[PDB]
């Protein structure tokens, strides 16, 4: 039940990142700015940055 934050579908699941905070995700061609690949280390969403300080 993942699915991503911009386009509201969950297909190409192997492009879809994954929050670290939450439960929630993005396609890398979804997201700008502009990402190439799926990063190592950690990735969060705007949701979880707005929790930040
Ligand atoms: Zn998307
Ligand atoms: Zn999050």
């Amino acid at each position: 039940k993942v699915t991503c934050l911009v386009c509201r579908k969950g297909d190409n699941d192997e492009f879809l990142l994954l929050c670290d905070g939450c439960d929630r995700g993005c396609h890398i061609y979804c997201h700008r700015p502009k990402m190439e690949a799926v990063p190592e280390g950690d990735w969060f969403c705007t949701v979880c940055l707005a929790q930040q300080v």
